[PDB]
Order: C-alpha cells, then sequence, then structure tokens
C-alpha cells in the first residue's frame, strides 16, 4: 500500500541538547534497571524514544528534556510489559503510586521515583492535569484489553493512550511560568488538544499498520467497511486532515480568547508558546519517523 506524504504546515524544530539528555537519560535507566536485559535494550534502541524526546519539547531547557526522557523511557518499559483480571491489578498498581500508595516492582518503585520528583514543589493545578492525562493515558491498557470495534470510542480514548497530553503538559515545565486555569482548560486549547493528540495518533496508526493488533483506526475501518487496505489508509489519510483543520482553527480561536480574557502579557504570551508547540509536534513527528 502507498503511505500518504503528508502535509503539515509548521516549521521544523529540534531540541539542540539531545546527545546531553540522552546520557542523562541512560544513566537513570542504569540506575534503576529499567532496561535490564540486552533484548530489552535493543527494543528501546530500535525505537527511537530518545529522537521523539528532541520533536516533543524542541524549545525546551537541557533539564526539561531529562525529565521528559525519562518519562518516555519509563512509559516505554510500562508498555514493553504489558484477560482484565490482570490487566486490572497491575494497571491499579501503577496508578496506585501516583497517589502515594506504596509498593512491595522495579517498574512501580521508578514510577513513584520519577513522579516524586516531576510534582515535588510544583503547582497542585498543574500536577492534577498531568496525572489526570497519564492516569487516562494507563487506563486505555484496561479498556482496549476488555474489547478483545467502534470507530468513535477507539477516537475519544485514542487521544490518551497515544500520550501527548500528559507529554504536553510536561511542556508547561519549561514556561516562564504556569499556564493559567482559565488558559489551560478553556474551549480553543482543549480543541487544539485533542486535535493534535488524534492527528499525531492517526499519523502513527498508517505507518504503524503493517506491524501490528486490533486497536487501529486502518484496521478498524477495514474490519467494519470490508474495504481494501489502501482505501482504509485512504480514509485514515482524511481523518489525518480533518485533525489538521481542526488544530489550524483552534490555534486562531485561542488568539480571540486570550484576547477576550485581557491577562497580563506574560501569560498570554505562554500559552501562544505552549500551542506552537503542540503544533510544532505535528511536523515533528514525521521527520522522527523518517528515520
Amino acid at each position: 500500500f502507498e503511505i500518504p506524504d503528508f502535509y503539515v504546515p509548521f516549521p521544523l524544530e529540534c531540541n539542540p541538547h539531545l546527545e546531553e539528555a540522552s546520557r542523562a537519560m541512560w544513566e537513570w535507566i542504569d540506575a534503576n534497571g529499567l532496561a535490564p536485559t540486552e533484548r530489552a535494550r535493543d527494543r528501546m534502541r530500535r525505537t527511537g524514544a530518545d529522537l521523539s524526546g528532541a520533536y516533543v519539547w524542541p524549545r525546551a531547557d537541557l533539564d526539561t528534556l531529562t525529565i521528559g526522557l525519562k518519562w518516555i523511557a519509563l512509559t516505554f518499559r510500562i508498555d514493553d510489559q504489558i484477560r482484565l483480571p490482570a490487566r486490572m491489578t497491575a494497571i491499579d498498581e501503577l496508578r496506585g503510586t501516583l497517589h502515594g500508595l506504596p509498593v512491595s516492582s522495579p517498574t512501580a518503585r521508578a514510577l513513584g521515583a520519577l513522579w516524586q520528583e516531576t510534582a515535588l514543589g510544583r503547582p497542585a493545578t498543574w500536577c492534577d492535569a498531568f496525572i489526570g492525562h497519564f492516569e487516562a493515558f494507563l487506563q486505555t491498557y484496561t479498556t482496549e484489553a476488555g474489547l478483545n470495534l467502534r470507530l468513535d470510542d477507539y477516537l475519544d480514548r485514542r487521544m490518551y493512550s497515544v500520550g501527548m497530553p500528559w507529554l504536553w503538559d510536561l511542556d508547561e515545565l519549561r514556561l516562564p511560568i504556569f499556564l493559567p486555569g482559565s488558559v489551560r482548560t478553556c474551549g480553543p486549547m482543549n480543541k487544539l488538544r485533542r486535535a493534535g493528540a488524534l492527528h499525531i495518533a492517526l499519523v502513527n496508526d498508517v505507518f504503524s499498520v503493517e506491524r501490528e493488533y486490533q486497536h487501529n483506526a486502518v484496521t478498524i475501518i477495514r474490519e467494519a467497511q470490508g474495504c481494501s487496505l489502501q482505501e482504509a489508509v485512504d480514509q485514515v489519510a482524511v481523518l489525518v486532515e480533518a485533525q489538521l483543520h481542526t488544530v489550524l482553527q483552534a490555534r486562531q480561536e485561542l488568539l480571540e480568547e486570550l484576547d477576550r480574557q485581557a491577562l497580563p502579557s506574560r501569560a498570554r504570551e505562554a500559552a501562544v508558546d505552549y500551542a506552537a508547540n503542540v503544533a510544532a509536534n505535528l511536523s515533528g513527528q514525521l521527520v522522527w519517523h523518517s528515520s
């Protein structure tokens, strides 16, 4: 099948602190034994999980990108390590540590350890959002297990399965100040969050269809519509364009809201920076897959 030559208007951006953060990421993994085998380390190396960080937070300072990579590497290990009797139990253990429950797992231990560092001395409103989206992300592993599909349901959840919302919540960790509550969960911003995430997720399904597993927009369409593989790819291609249309609309809608609100300049600027970074992610993941 022919993979579409996806167009995204947003300028390319890559974080220059990559080589430094990557060493620090590996140094962490080493300490906690997140990759306690060569087989497991080869899986990590092959996927370019370190490179993707450089495309998620390209405007981030060295320290932010480093905590970033640790989150990417940890969640990589969690995914690597996964009916719903079992799914519930393990997802519950992980989800517990995010609320200070003690552990009786290297992986879980590392989650709790990273979470302490991430959330320490940070606004409660920020942590709630990060954990909200990270919990939501973990929670997809339970639902998707319990369904072994409908497209609309899948879409609603794939937004969180892809990670981008909790990944984007870490982008705030490099802004001059945190986004006000009005900005973070405002109409435009939530529109952008969803549309950006799906766009990334749908392209990701197109690139990953061959390799994979039934929770794929391409597979779902093909099974429900009995149609051919290329036509399904063609349909997801339409979906993908639709997200872009929403992304572009929302960025505009945002400006209107930032103006509506009449916040102080330092804040307004931050939201403009955040959204732009989200938009940047869209072009970023294309190049990323180039390798």
